[PDB]
């Protein structure tokens, strides 16, 4: 197994995927990694086998349609490995954590959103529909753009959100388009 965690890149307390060599820090697994379990498969191996099963699953499939989709079991997954996606890159330290506003010529957001609240959102079961946890994502980087106006530091929400669209198309399996 690897001897950093898959997530923030950081040796420390590790926990190691029985099927993968891949390494993960408790709280950056996503969901924490589970008290007992052997063997323990990981997020990535658990998304793989999905895909596995059901090979018409990577189909395109329009981005409509998935966002209705109801949270059962595997698209709360999906959502879970798609969150942990945006973990994995280290300018996710800027979304992390609850914001504040205090900057001369701007308004803070009317919603605050933040990956943590999202995290937390995901793991008390508070999104019905992919729709929910999708529009919580996309309104951290949309916030983080109209605060931060003509500053050069408004690329950060435009970096991330690229990170987290292009997984979204991937894991969900969006049909391509030019
Ligand atoms: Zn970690
Ligand atoms: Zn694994
Ligand atoms: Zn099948």
């Amino acid at each position: 197994n690897s001897n950093i965690c898959e997530v923030c890149n950081k040796w420390g307390r590790l926990f190691c995927c029985d099927t993968c060599p891949r390494s993960f820090h408790e709280h950056c697994h996503i969901p924490s990694v589970e008290a007992n379990k052997n063997p323990w498969s990981c997020i990535f191996c658990r998304i793989k086998t999905i895909q596995e099963r059901c090979p018409e699953s990577q189909s395109g499939h329009q981005e409509s349609e998935v966002l209705m989709r109801q949270m059962l079991p595997e698209e709360q997954l999906k959502c879970e490995f798609l969150l942990l996606k945006v973990y994995c890159d280290s300018k996710s330290c800027f979304f992390a954590s609850e914001p504040y506003y205090n900057r001369e010529g701007s308004q803070g957001p009317q919603k605050p959103m933040w990956l943590n609240k999202v995290k937390t959102s995901l793991n008390e079961q508070m999104y019905t529909r992919v729709e929910g946890f999708v529009q919580d994502m996309r309104l951290i980087f949309h916030n983080h753009k109209e605060f931060y106006r003509e500053d050069k530091f408004t690329r950060l929400g435009i970096q991330v959100q690229d990170i987290f669209e292009k997984n979204f198309r991937n894991i969900f399996a969006i049909q391509e388009t030019s």
